[PDB]
């Protein structure tokens, strides 16, 4: 095991960290419950462990192999963060992905003084810090999800984003599921497969299961309402409006005869006797707020049936008075027999908003032709006739389908294009394609077989925080930093470019090298767009790195883009061309096109 | 079908398109199509009632402020009907542009209601506030400079003709409404400008001779005068600002420097958050105005500069005594519209009560332009007299609730409530509308002295934000700018204004001289050396010299500015069609067409995103277009140490080199500014300094030596 572990406990949560002697690997967590820390404490089964000395719960460290306890000054964080930064030569540690991650980093700094200490060894072979995950979500950085316009786009505004394409929910409730959904991608094939199905048999009944959808409305509101006891009297008869609504649903998805389909039938129950006490209890439109009276219907008890009469055709106003107060204990008193099955109503509230995601998600499927995708063992992906599935909505021009092939014996393709070619469309495009898979969705390609993706990384942006302290070569660089450290056999990494903040000689080098280290020891599935043509002859020298080329035809002036994907290299990007499109003067393209010719020529 | 539901349905079709919030009873509430959009908007339950079932959905009147909240930041426009006599009728129609509610509104950000009419010459474009009052009109002729105008006011509700043109910059814009075109006209338009002012003609306003503007404004006045129901009298001047009078900036120029949002969209880390500290609301909206649109008008910014060096040295006597008086203007909104709340009018009380005190401070200090100051704001002695009497020291938040009159305003008031608590409920009925009787009276009281008030609440804001200014400039060290007839920015010891605050590290300042002998500088440096900073840190000196404000250097010479043009970064709008060289050569594009010997042209990394040879090429075309022919002062940064090689082919561009030395395979950044070029750009230190892995840095190395050696 030879593995060297820290712990440490705040008010925040509990902070631990990992050091192999065998391999250098230096990890942290930051685990936020007792019980998950004393999994997270047997599954690292740690040699030797060290504590705060007020550590306030021994018990998770009771009886560990070679425990032993180091004094406060060692676990400060100030003092980590100093000792960690100078171990690895790094200005922030923003690159290895463990910045953020306050208690995982004050146990590490524990750790890297005591591993100094029992041998000076191991100190010149630790080179980082990465955080540990297993997480079923497939894990995407805050980077990756606005690059992606996964729902919100790089400007800040809700439109031209993928849930904007999938978000045509029925109900409140299923839009913000469909968001959960896009964020939490479940990595599980068998969620998955249960999802899939139940979109392709509601596909045939979504026009008839979502005018029934509709009018149930937003259950969730009202049932945590209902919780606090702050539900209003129209909020109950909301609640009474989607107990009538019901059997009408189960009655439709009883025709359907699939295993996922009749689970989600049962969730959402008929609850007769909840519906039988709100519609005996309560009058057709009860008034906004309880305290006027007039919420209880005649019926439901007696003697505020008879005060009611004696209060309508001063001693009277006295029996108004009773009237109202009866009429707000027989109120409380609904609240008390609706509660104990608030845990049911709450199963149901949610099965109903997955039938309204899956509904939606099957319309979506027969109105823009998507196809489902099948799950394999091995880490690759192949789309045959792939779309964007954003940029074919809002493209008023035809898309034209570009079929993608990723497997351990070709895992990386160096796209290389003309400006405009369609090269990022394309990459984003594979990247967009994988997260619809993995939440459960029909894919927009003809065929797709997805493998397994632990993480999706997008390197596209290059922007600079002045007051940060980061330029903008050291953002580009950080996020290059996260995803050679951070990497895995299942990754896939999507780079837009690499040493275009740099000279030309710099950033082919750093390019090369990363491009060699991507395929070569990370061994991820990787597509990188680059305007290097030197890069091209990577592929000869490297196994598992192809060659893919976009097409344009130039003819006088202008340029026509095919944006079609074929093997090759292309060699040539017509920057000149596209320059004259975007309005650059005529002078100033002649200008260029006659240095262009020198710069070759010599 | 019923008499009720056949009234509602008669005021509906009065006001089709915007929801009806129909008192009935205590609780407020829409019907059919309004009821299910406000049940999604609002959050609130939908009930069917049957009269063909009717939708209906209810809100409580004593809440409706909160709900109206989340429908005007939704951008819904939500007509509120009451009854009269039921006799009833929309008493006032809430819209996001014109909200001069507390709740309502932001209290450091302006809600401007816009207009924009294409007319076949060119674009008019007409904003209007209705709490401070101000009516700007501009004429902008190119679909850039409309964009620009959009991006700058950011208004809150734009009103577009039916047939406007291009629905293309105005598309995705919040609160967007299609207006007749009717509304349009000329001679209509003119009529009712001319009696809002009182004016016969607009000869004075110097607005009568722009067309296409006036026609925007005529609909933008008849709008405020229909979603208020009242006459304005806040609105009394039209304004035109014109392409002359301030130094252009497009909408990417604004947001590189950092003005007043960040690249990520916060507020933290700007231009604003710096030089902001202003103890009034009024204070913080000024200066933010003042950022955005500097005035190019020498003997505004002499008058202002004076001002902050008089008032430097009682700036700590002056802020406590500003922070007292408060949103004056905001309040003042209020009483023109008649709308406003007791507790306004212990507000504007507490200001006139501070009055005195400012007065006398600033009539000690000796300066033409502070003694302008100290005259425009008065003393308000007959208000305040009435304000002490009339209300109670703390009075309640609404009028009916009683107790908003002190005693001994009125002899019959206090009497027929002492009467009550000594016919009791006779008493109180009779003492409550007496109460409001005699709150509306205080109104016409105030009311005729309104135009003083509205220039009193200019003159304290200008005081704060001068009085912001020299405070900063003390304790951030920043010096006054001077003025020079021909085109030049001469720079000694300056210094980023954000940057230095919140790097703890010291700032290094480096000097800067552009002139027409020295029009272009090319700045080749180490990665991470701090080009961007020095090109950022001219661009923030000339914006903060032109607003009148101390710039942040020892010695600044600054001469006429146009435009500033900022080419910084790289995007991609793949929806839009753009791609990432597509966003740079548009953005390119506009600097090399648009720009004069005047402007200020920033541009950084230009030609990346491309291969090498056709990003040179392009690089040097357009410094040779900037230099050669448009001969605008430029500073460009470059890593392609070709284009170094400039200077010694063209007159009147020099090379500057920020330096670093280089340790061990470390880097060691001194970040001042040297004449000279550098050959190396250092990238593989920057790399490792991230974190790049160790083993990738070292094949790197021996890449980069193996294409050294092929050349
Ligand atoms: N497969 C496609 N079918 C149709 N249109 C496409 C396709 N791919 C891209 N486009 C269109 O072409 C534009 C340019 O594609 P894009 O990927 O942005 O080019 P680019 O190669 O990234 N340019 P650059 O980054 O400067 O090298 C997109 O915004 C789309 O409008
Ligand atoms: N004059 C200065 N004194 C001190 N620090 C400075 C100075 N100028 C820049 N910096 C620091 O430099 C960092 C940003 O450098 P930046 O201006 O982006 O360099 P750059 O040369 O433009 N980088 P790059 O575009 O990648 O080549 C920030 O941490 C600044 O605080
Ligand atoms: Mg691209
Ligand atoms: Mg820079």
């Amino acid at each position: 095991d030879n593995l060297l572990a820290a712990i440490w406990q705040d008010s925040k949560g509990f902070g631990y960290a990992t050091l192999d002697i065998s391999s250098g690997r230096f990890r942290l967590s930051e685990p936020a419950d007792r019980e998950t820390m004393a999994a997270e404490l047997q599954r690292t089964n740690p040699a030797e462990l060290l504590y705060a000395e007020d550590f306030a719960e021994m018990s998770l460290i009771e009886g560990r192999r070679g425990l032993r306890r180091r004094p406060l000054w060692e676990f400060e964080i100030d003092t980590a963060r100093q000792q960690l930064n100078l171990q690895f030569g790094t200005r922030d540690l923003v690159g290895f992905g463990v910045e953020n991650a306050p208690r995982g980093l004050c146990a590490a700094g524990c750790l890297l003084q005591y591993a100094k200490d029992t041998q000076r060894t191991t100190l010149p072979h630790i080179r980082s810090i990465t955080m540990e995950r297993e997480q079923d979500s497939i894990i995407m950085d805050a980077a990756t999800r606005r690059n992606l316009e996964i729902t919100q786009n790089l400007a800040g505004g809700a439109e031209n984003t993928l849930a904007s394409v999938l978000d045509c929910t029925v109900t409140p409730m299923g839009s913000r599921m469909l968001k959960r959904w896009l964020h939490m991608p479940v990595r599980d094939t068998r969620v998955l497969l249960e999802r899939q199905q139940t979109i392709g048999a509601l596909q045939d009944f979504t026009a008839g299961l979502q005018p029934v959808l509709r009018q149930v409305g937003d259950l969730e509101r009202i049932l945590a309402r209902l919780a606090l006891r702050t539900a209003r009297p129209r909020d109950l008869a909301r609640m009474r409006h989607a107990f009538q609504q019901l059997p009408e649903l189960r009655a439709q998805l009883e025709t359907v005869d699939s295993a996922p389909v009749q689970a989600l039938r049962e969730k959402m129950g008929e609850f007769a006797e909840l519906r039988d006490l709100l519609e005996r209890a309560i009058i057709d439109t009860p008034p906004v707020l309880v305290r006027d009276g007039g919420v209880i219907a005649s019926g439901y008890n007696e003697e505020l049936d008879e005060w009611r009469a004696l209060a309508d055709g001063d001693k009277v106003l006295t029996s108004k008075g009773k009237a109202l107060a009866l009429e707000k204990q027989l109120y409380e008193e609904l609240f008390d027999l609706l509660l104990p099955h608030l845990e049911a109503l709450q199963q149901s509230a949610s099965a109903l908003a997955e039938l309204d995601v899956l509904v939606n998600l099957a319309e979506r499927a027969y109105t823009l032709n998507y196809t489902c995708p099948t799950f394999i063992d091995k880490p690759g992906i192949r789309i045959t006739e792939g779309r964007h599935p954003v940029v074919e909505q809002v493209l008023n021009e035809p898309f034209i389908a570009n079929p993608l092939n990723l497997s351990p014996q070709r895992r990386m393709l160096i796209i290389t294009g003309p400006n405009m070619g369609g090269k990022s469309t394309y990459m984003r495009q594979t990247a967009l394609i994988a997260l619809m898979a993995y939440i459960g969705s029909y894919v927009p390609a003809q065929k797709v077989e997805i493998g397994p993706i632990d993480r999706i990384f997008t390197r596209v942006g290059a922007a600079d925080d002045l007051a940060s302290g980061r330029s903008t070569f050291m953002v580009e660089m950080t996020e290059t930093a996260n995803i050679l450290h951070n990497a895995t056999e299942y990754s896939l990494v999507l780079m837009d470019e690499i040493g275009r903040g740099t000279s030309t000689y710099d950033g082919l080098s750093l390019a090369w090298a990363c491009a060699e280290n991507l395929a070569n020891k990370i061994k991820a599935l990787t597509l990188f767009a680059t305007h290097y043509f030197e890069l091209t002859q990577l592929p000869e020298k490297m196994e598992g790195v192809a060659n893919v080329h976009l097409d344009a035809l130039e003819h006088g002036d202008t340029i026509a883009f095919m944006h079609s994907v074929q093997d090759g290299a292309a060699s040539k990007s017509y920057g000149l061309a596209v320059a004259a499109l975007a309005g650059v003067p005529k002078e100033v393209i002649k200008r260029a096109r006659q240095k262009l010719r020198e710069l070759e020529s010599i």
